[PDB]
C-alpha cells in the first residue's frame, strides 16, 4: 500500500545550486525541522506503520521534509520556486488527506506560517 518514495534524483533532470536554495537548506528546512510540530512530516508518510490505508489512494503527489532535504542536498531543483512547491504541496497534502481543525492540520498550519514568515525574504 506504499508506493516507492519520491525521487532524490534523476539523471535526465538538469542539477542547479543557487544562494537561495543554499538559503533554503541551511535557515529554512533547517530550522522548521526542529519546530515541535515538523516531526509528522520529516518522513514520508508509511500507510502501513501508521494504518492509513488510503493514504496513497487519496495523494497521488506526496511529499515530505525528508525527501525536499535529500533534493536540496543533491542540487536536484533547478531554482528556489521548484524547492517551495514542493513544500506547498506538502502542507497541501496534509490539508486535503485529514479535515479542517484535525491535529495534524493544527500542526501543518503553524508550520506554514513559520515558513512562509522565513521565504518572505531569501537572498539575492
Ligand atoms: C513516522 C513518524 C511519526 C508520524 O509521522 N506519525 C503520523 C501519524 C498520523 N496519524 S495520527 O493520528 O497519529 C496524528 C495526529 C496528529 C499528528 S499525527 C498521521 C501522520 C501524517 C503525516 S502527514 C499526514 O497527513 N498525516 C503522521
Amino acid at each position: 500500500m506504499n508506493p516507492p518514495p519520491p525521487e532524490t534524483s534523476n539523471p535526465n533532470k538538469p542539477k542547479r545550486q543557487t544562494n537561495q536554495l543554499q538559503y533554503l537548506l541551511r535557515v529554512v528546512l533547517k530550522t522548521l525541522w526542529k519546530h515541535q510540530f515538523a516531526w509528522p512530516f520529516q518522513q514520508p508518510v508509511d500507510a502501513v506503520k501508521l494504518n492509513l490505508p488510503d493514504y496513497y489512494k487519496i495523494i497521488k503527489t506526496p511529499m515530505d521534509m525528508g525527501t525536499i532535504k535529500k533534493r536540496l542536498e543533491n542540487n536536484y531543483y533547478w531554482n528556489a520556486q521548484e524547492c517551495i512547491q514542493d513544500f506547498n504541496t506538502m502542507f497541501t497534502n496534509c490539508y486535503i488527506y485529514n479535515k479542517p481543525g484535525d491535529d495534524i492540520v493544527l500542526m501543518a498550519e503553524a508550520l506554514e506560517k513559520l515558513f512562509l514568515q522565513k521565504i518572505n525574504e531569501l537572498p539575492t
